[PDB]
Protein backbone atom coordinates (compact mmCIF):
# COMPACT_ATOMS: atom_id res chain seq x y z
CA UNK A 1 0.00 0.00 0.00
CA UNK A 2 1.00 3.64 0.26
CA UNK A 3 3.46 3.16 3.12
CA UNK A 4 5.41 0.49 1.29
CA UNK A 5 5.38 2.61 -1.88
CA UNK A 6 6.95 5.47 0.10
CA UNK A 7 9.51 3.14 1.68
CA UNK A 8 10.36 1.76 -1.76
CA UNK A 9 10.95 5.25 -3.18
CA UNK A 10 13.12 6.20 -0.21
CA UNK A 11 15.21 3.07 -0.75
CA UNK A 12 15.54 3.84 -4.47
CA UNK A 13 16.61 7.43 -3.80
CA UNK A 14 19.08 6.17 -1.20
CA UNK A 15 20.61 3.64 -3.60
CA UNK A 16 20.44 5.48 -6.92
CA UNK A 17 20.81 9.22 -6.34
CA UNK A 18 24.24 10.28 -7.57
CA UNK A 19 26.87 10.01 -4.89
CA UNK A 20 27.56 13.72 -4.82
CA UNK A 21 28.33 15.78 -1.74
CA UNK A 22 26.31 18.70 -3.14
CA UNK A 23 23.18 16.56 -2.91
CA UNK A 24 23.74 15.07 0.55
CA UNK A 25 21.97 17.62 2.64
CA UNK A 26 18.84 17.73 0.47
CA UNK A 27 18.87 13.94 0.12
CA UNK A 28 18.68 13.68 3.92
CA UNK A 29 16.06 16.45 4.10
CA UNK A 30 13.83 14.27 1.91
CA UNK A 31 14.62 10.90 3.48
CA UNK A 32 13.89 11.93 7.07
CA UNK A 33 10.33 13.08 6.32
CA UNK A 34 7.20 11.15 7.27
CA UNK A 35 4.40 13.59 6.52
CA UNK A 36 3.00 13.82 2.96
CA UNK A 37 3.32 17.61 2.73
CA UNK A 38 6.98 17.37 3.75
CA UNK A 39 7.77 14.46 1.43
CA UNK A 40 6.31 16.57 -1.37
CA UNK A 41 8.11 19.75 -0.39
CA UNK A 42 11.51 18.10 0.13
CA UNK A 43 11.15 15.69 -2.78
CA UNK A 44 10.44 18.61 -5.12
CA UNK A 45 13.41 20.50 -3.64
CA UNK A 46 15.63 17.47 -4.30
CA UNK A 47 14.55 17.29 -7.96
CA UNK A 48 15.00 21.06 -8.37
CA UNK A 49 18.51 20.89 -6.94
CA UNK A 50 19.44 18.09 -9.34
CA UNK A 51 18.17 20.07 -12.30
CA UNK A 52 19.95 23.23 -11.14
CA UNK A 53 23.26 21.42 -10.88
CA UNK A 54 22.83 20.09 -14.42
CA UNK A 55 21.75 23.50 -15.73
CA UNK A 56 24.75 25.23 -14.16
CA UNK A 57 27.06 22.60 -15.63
CA UNK A 58 25.57 22.98 -19.09
CA UNK A 59 25.71 26.80 -18.99
CA UNK A 60 29.16 27.22 -17.50
CA UNK A 61 27.85 28.77 -14.28
CA UNK A 62 28.58 28.27 -10.59
CA UNK A 63 25.64 26.81 -8.66
CA UNK A 64 24.72 29.41 -6.05
CA UNK A 65 24.65 27.07 -3.06
CA UNK A 66 25.72 29.85 -0.66
CA UNK A 67 22.64 31.84 -1.72
CA UNK A 68 24.63 34.94 -2.64
CA UNK A 69 22.62 37.95 -3.73
CA UNK A 70 23.70 39.72 -6.90
CA UNK A 71 24.93 42.53 -4.64
CA UNK A 72 27.11 39.96 -2.81
CA UNK A 73 28.40 38.40 -6.06
CA UNK A 74 29.59 41.89 -7.11
CA UNK A 75 30.99 42.62 -3.65
CA UNK A 76 33.07 39.45 -3.87
CA UNK A 77 34.75 41.06 -6.89
CA UNK A 78 35.25 44.39 -5.15
CA UNK A 79 32.27 46.06 -6.92
CA UNK A 80 29.95 48.03 -4.60
CA UNK A 81 26.45 49.04 -5.35
CA UNK A 82 23.62 49.62 -2.93
CA UNK A 83 20.98 50.08 -5.59
CA UNK A 84 20.20 46.52 -6.81
CA UNK A 85 16.97 44.72 -6.35
CA UNK A 86 17.33 41.63 -4.16
CA UNK A 87 17.96 38.68 -6.44
CA UNK A 88 19.56 35.37 -5.49
CA UNK A 89 20.20 33.62 -8.83
CA UNK A 90 20.20 29.85 -9.29
CA UNK A 91 23.64 30.09 -10.90
CA UNK A 92 26.09 32.81 -11.90
CA UNK A 93 29.41 33.66 -13.46
CA UNK A 94 31.17 37.02 -13.18
CA UNK A 95 34.16 37.50 -15.47
CA UNK A 96 35.57 41.01 -15.54
CA UNK A 97 32.50 43.17 -16.07
CA UNK A 98 30.33 40.45 -17.68
CA UNK A 99 27.77 38.96 -15.29
CA UNK A 100 25.94 35.81 -16.39
CA UNK A 101 22.86 35.08 -14.23
CA UNK A 102 21.06 31.76 -14.61
CA UNK A 103 17.49 31.02 -13.55
CA UNK A 104 16.21 27.47 -13.62
CA UNK A 105 12.73 25.96 -13.26
CA UNK A 106 10.40 23.10 -14.17
CA UNK A 107 6.75 23.58 -15.16
CA UNK A 108 4.59 21.12 -17.07
CA UNK A 109 1.57 23.12 -18.31
CA UNK A 110 1.94 25.89 -20.90
CA UNK A 111 0.16 28.44 -18.69
CA UNK A 112 2.35 27.71 -15.68
CA UNK A 113 5.53 27.53 -17.75
CA UNK A 114 4.80 30.89 -19.33
CA UNK A 115 3.92 32.53 -16.01
CA UNK A 116 7.21 31.41 -14.44
CA UNK A 117 9.29 32.25 -17.52
CA UNK A 118 7.88 35.79 -17.48
CA UNK A 119 8.51 36.10 -13.72
CA UNK A 120 12.15 35.02 -13.98
CA UNK A 121 12.75 37.09 -17.14
CA UNK A 122 11.42 40.26 -15.58
CA UNK A 123 13.34 39.72 -12.35
CA UNK A 124 16.63 39.57 -14.21
CA UNK A 125 15.73 42.41 -16.57
CA UNK A 126 15.05 44.69 -13.58
CA UNK A 127 18.75 44.44 -12.65
CA UNK A 128 20.02 45.73 -15.98
CA UNK A 129 19.95 49.49 -15.53
CA UNK A 130 21.40 49.45 -12.03
CA UNK A 131 24.16 47.11 -13.13
CA UNK A 132 25.12 49.64 -15.80
CA UNK A 133 25.87 52.20 -13.09
CA UNK A 134 28.74 50.03 -11.98
CA UNK A 135 29.80 49.19 -15.54
CA UNK A 136 28.44 45.60 -15.50
CA UNK A 137 26.88 43.95 -18.50
CA UNK A 138 24.21 41.37 -17.90
CA UNK A 139 23.68 38.10 -19.71
CA UNK A 140 20.40 36.80 -18.27
CA UNK A 141 19.80 33.07 -18.97
CA UNK A 142 16.47 31.36 -18.35
CA UNK A 143 16.58 27.51 -18.40
CA UNK A 144 12.89 26.73 -18.27
CA UNK A 145 12.15 23.05 -18.49
CA UNK A 146 9.07 20.86 -18.77
CA UNK A 147 10.95 17.73 -17.65
CA UNK A 148 12.31 16.65 -14.25
CA UNK A 149 14.76 14.22 -15.87
CA UNK A 150 18.35 14.87 -14.92
CA UNK A 151 21.84 13.38 -14.69
CA UNK A 152 21.74 12.92 -10.92
CA UNK A 153 19.14 10.15 -10.72
CA UNK A 154 18.08 7.40 -13.16
CA UNK A 155 14.96 8.26 -15.09
CA UNK A 156 13.16 5.10 -13.92
CA UNK A 157 13.77 6.12 -10.28
CA UNK A 158 12.69 9.69 -11.09
CA UNK A 159 9.42 8.24 -12.44
CA UNK A 160 8.80 6.18 -9.30
CA UNK A 161 9.53 9.24 -7.13
CA UNK A 162 7.17 11.50 -9.09
CA UNK A 163 4.40 8.92 -9.17
CA UNK A 164 4.62 8.51 -5.40
CA UNK A 165 4.72 12.27 -4.93
CA UNK A 166 1.61 12.53 -7.15
CA UNK A 167 -0.16 9.95 -4.99
CA UNK A 168 0.72 12.02 -1.90
CA UNK A 169 -1.39 14.85 -3.20
CA UNK A 170 -4.37 12.82 -1.97
CA UNK A 171 -3.37 13.77 1.64
MN1 LIG B 1 15.24 30.78 -9.65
Amino acid sequence: GMEEDIACVKDLVSKYLADNERLSRQKLAFLVQTEPRMLLMEGLKLLSLCIEIDSCNANGCEHNSEDKSVERILHDHGILTPSLCFVVPDGYKLTGNVLILLECFVRSSPANFEQKYIEDFKKLEQLKEDLKTVNISLIPLIDGRTSFYNEQIPDWVNDKLRDTLFSLLRY
